[PDB]
């Protein structure tokens, strides 16, 4: 049996809901280690240790832009840290450095008896997410740390689109009408460069650059896919294989591609 499986058997309805099965609490990191600020979201009743995910905003952006992922993922059985960068104008490499520093601090807090997440984290199972340059930073983190279990960047931007070294299962959320990091010059070339991993490309119909941010009109689909990807690859949970690998057959998806998934 799978020692990392948490929660009940998933359904489309349970994955599309605003909240998963677990109760969520949060705290602000009092002394951020290698990044600007952080909020940690965690389940109080997951029934076992869970993996950790670090999420980074875009250029000029703060935690508010990606906050919705905190409760959404944590409620399904993950410890999630959303960060502010040292500067809102940090570039993708620095964002990657800060994302990994946030993962390191979540691991440190797992061994700190005063922390609300004491003993709640499996520090060997980690994932990376982020918006725009923070999405580029997530891909850099995956390329440099192949022990990461999953990556799910959104509307990514990066100096180069060559991520051919990435072996980490990667889901790329793209926004059809992105005018900041256009799909044909950023997200899709990034996707096409990856030849050694489980990968997926999910483009949201009519979406602006912020199409997967807090307040988006597609939280049912985007949240379902993000949670399913993290569940399948961070937890090795084959109960999520279809949700993770399937073409959603959704009227909200204008482009779908997947490879080496199922």
């Amino acid at each position: 049996s799978n020692p990392y499986a948490r929660g009940p058997n998933p359904t489309a309805a349970s994955l599309e809901a605003s909240a998963g099965p677990f109760t969520v609490r949060s705290f602000t990191v009092s002394r951020p280690s290698g990044y600007g600020a952080g909020t940690v979201y965690y389940p109080t009743n997951a029934g076992g240790t869970v993996g950790a995910i670090a999420i980074v905003p875009g250029y000029t952006a703060r935690q508010s832009s990606i906050k919705w992922w905190g409760p959404r993922l944590a409620s399904h059985g993950f410890v999630v840290i959303t960060i502010d960068t040292n500067s809102t104008l940090d570039q993708p490499s620095s964002r990657s450095s800060q994302q990994m520093a946030a993962l390191r601090q979540v691991a440190e807090l797992n061994g700190t008896s005063s922390s609300p997440i004491y003993g709640k984290v499996d520090t060997a199972r980690m994932g990376v997410m982020g918006w725009s340059m923070g999405g580029g930073g997530s891909l850099i983190s995956a390329a440099n740390n192949p022990s990461l279990k999953a990556a799910a960047p959104q509307a990514p931007w990066a100096s180069s689109t060559n991520f051919s070294s990435v072996t980490v299962p990667t889901l790329i959320f793209a926004c059809e009408n992105d005018s900041i990091a256009p799909v044909n010059s950023s997200a899709l070339p990034i996707y096409d460069s990856m030849s050694r991993n489980a990968k997926q490309f999910l483009e949201i119909c009519g979406g602006s650059h912020s199409c997967a941010n807090s307040g988006n009109s597609n939280q049912a689909l985007i949240g379902k896919k993000g949670v399913a990807w993290m569940k399948r690859f961070m937890d090795n949970d084959t109960r999520y294989s279809t949700f993770a690998c399937e073409n959603p057959n959704s009227t909200r998806v204008c482009d779908f591609r997947t490879a080496n998934c199922s």
